[PDB]
């Protein structure tokens, strides 16, 4: 007839903004979600930088895979390859100029340690760009259950210093 209760796969868009005041999900388990920006913030043309954007705060979610998307400048900088620590695995994939995706995952056995280097994206300084403001938004996290708690974000900048003269 039509015996159901669970939901296999039923996702929708609903882009349009505008919402009312109504609570459907009892209780509250929303995470703060925050990115950890740690780097020297200074490179020199012909060199590479390593800005490990990890977690600054994540309460109410078990981030197993944190894939972020940094936004740099192709005219000045040049994406190369993402890195990780001596336990977590990282892999970036150039999707656009001055902007590429990164795939992070803890291949250590334990959840994301957070508050440390979760993933660093190296942008080849093949051309100076003093003050080339960069940022990592849409930073998501793979909870232990399966849902992804879109975490906050943070901005950064790096000064490319000319080599010779």
């Amino acid at each position: 007839m039509g015996s159901s209760h669970h939901h296999h796969h039923h996702s929708s868009g609903l882009v349009p903004r505008g919402s009312h005041m109504a609570s459907k999900l009892k209780e509250a388990a929303e995470v703060t979600g925050s990115v950890s920006l740690e780097a020297l913030e200074e490179v020199q043309v012909g060199e590479n930088l390593e800005v490990g954007v990890g977690i600054d705060e994540l309460v109410n979610a078990e981030a197993f895979a944190y894939d972020f998307t940094l936004n740099y400048d192709e005219n000045a900088f040049e994406y190369v390859e993402a890195i990780s620590d001596d336990g977590v695995f990282v892999n970036a994939k150039k999707i656009e100029d001055g902007k590429v995706r990164v795939l992070v995952s803890s291949l250590t056995g334990e959840p994301l340690p957070a508050k440390e280097v979760l993933a660093k994206v190296v942008l080849r300084a093949e051309a100076k760009a003093e003050g080339s403001n960069l940022s990592v938004t849409n930073s998501s996290v793979g909870d232990g259950e399966g849902l992804v708690h879109e975490i906050a974000g943070t901005e950064k900048t790096v000064n490319i210093i000319e080599g010779t003269s």
